[PDB]
């Protein structure tokens, strides 16, 4: 290229994603690192599908949660559409095994970040729900950043060929007898697994004597290390339940006493009003990113109910309130 793209001057290519290179760049005046994901317009056309992408991304344009990697912008060049993705150099599991076994105040800190992240999805019907070690990133403040941008282990390892369960590059489509892989209760199962791993250091379902030997997944998990508190066991026991239907939901996880201990304010539950979709501060913004038009937006927001717009309003509003609780606070 020209070495530049928008405010971002290229700096190094970190790995290769199917549709193009993933490059590291820094805002030209600010120095802010950022990850530039390249999508070839050529290759887009070739696959008889560009519409689902073009929109899947203008959609992401408006998710701004503290524990989900942000899409700051989409920049189209004559040859590529490049997604400007938030930068994060660490991987949660790497930290797990270095710390080996964490304290409860630590496991819980991380766990709250993850549970709140996927609740924000479930609530805005997003599918940013792939939760494998590669998707669980960490920034310099040890904050979890869930990443589902088909980035493999590029930002952590440089390894763009890492793949795991649930992906076509990993295994055949039929292996996953699940179109229900989009069930909210799958995210609770995975989250239960991560919690155990963070708190215990090893994985569950292990033969009790032989080290790292997978045994079986019983209907539920009875015995766990005694160093795990009763609050921690009870919660895990309620997440790693075989039958999806007997599994706890994130609504309940969020009312749980254990889970709530030390919950940072910007993460507290919000049982929102709603009303007045009459804020021009966000009305103007609903344009810039979602695209669309003012009056169209202004119109949509008089209706006597839920378009895709009387909720992208509420999404931008939720993002605002939790950005205020983050900074106008200690």
């Amino acid at each position: 290229s020209k070495r530049h793209i928008g405010p971002y001057i290229i700096r190094e290519t970190l790995g290769e994603g199917s549709f193009g290179k993933v490059k590291l760049a820094t805002h030209y005046k600010t120095q802010q690192k950022v990850a530039l994901k390249f999508i070839s317009r050529q290759l887009l056309k070739k696959s008889d599908m560009h519409m689902r992408v073009e929109r899947e991304i203008s959609y992401l344009k408006l998710l701004r949660h503290p524990h989900i990697i942000k899409l700051y912008d989409v920049i189209t060049t004559p040859t590529d559409i490049v997604m400007v993705i938030e930068y994060a150099g660490g991987e949660l599991f790497d930290y797990i095994v270095e710390k080996k076994r964490m304290t409860e105040d630590e496991g819980r800190r991380f766990f709250q970040q993850i549970i709140c992240a996927i609740e924000y999805c479930h609530r805005h019907k997003i599918v940013h729900r792939d939760l494998k070690p590669e998707n669980l990133l960490l920034d310099d403040n040890l904050n979890v950043k869930i990443a589902d941008f088909g980035l493999s282990n590029i930002m952590t390892d440089g390894n763009f060929l890492k793949t795991s369960c649930g992906s076509p590059n990993y295994a055949a489509p039929e292996v996953i007898n699940g179109k229900l892989y989009a069930g909210p209760e799958v995210d609770v199962w995975s989250c239960g697994i991560v919690l155990y791993v963070m708190l215990v250091g090893r994985l569950p379902f292990d033969d009790e004597f032989i080290p790292n030997l997978f045994k079986k997944v019983n209907s539920c998990v009875y015995v766990m290390p005694d160093f795990l508190s009763p609050g921690a066991q009870s919660l895990i026991r309620r997440m790693i339940v075989a039958d999806p239907m007997q599994r706890i939901t994130i609504q309940e996880i969020r009312r749980d006493p254990w889970f709530n201990v030390n919950l940072p304010d910007y993460l507290r539950p919000m049982e929102e009003v709603q009303g007045s979709y009459a804020d021009s501060r966000i009305v103007s913004k609903l344009g810039e990113a979602m695209g669309f038009s003012e009056d169209y937006i202004v119109e949509a927001l008089r209706s006597d109910e839920n378009n895709e717009v009387k909720e992208a309003y509420n999404l931008l509003h939720e993002n605002q309130v939790i950005q205020e609780k983050l900074e106008h606070h200690h």
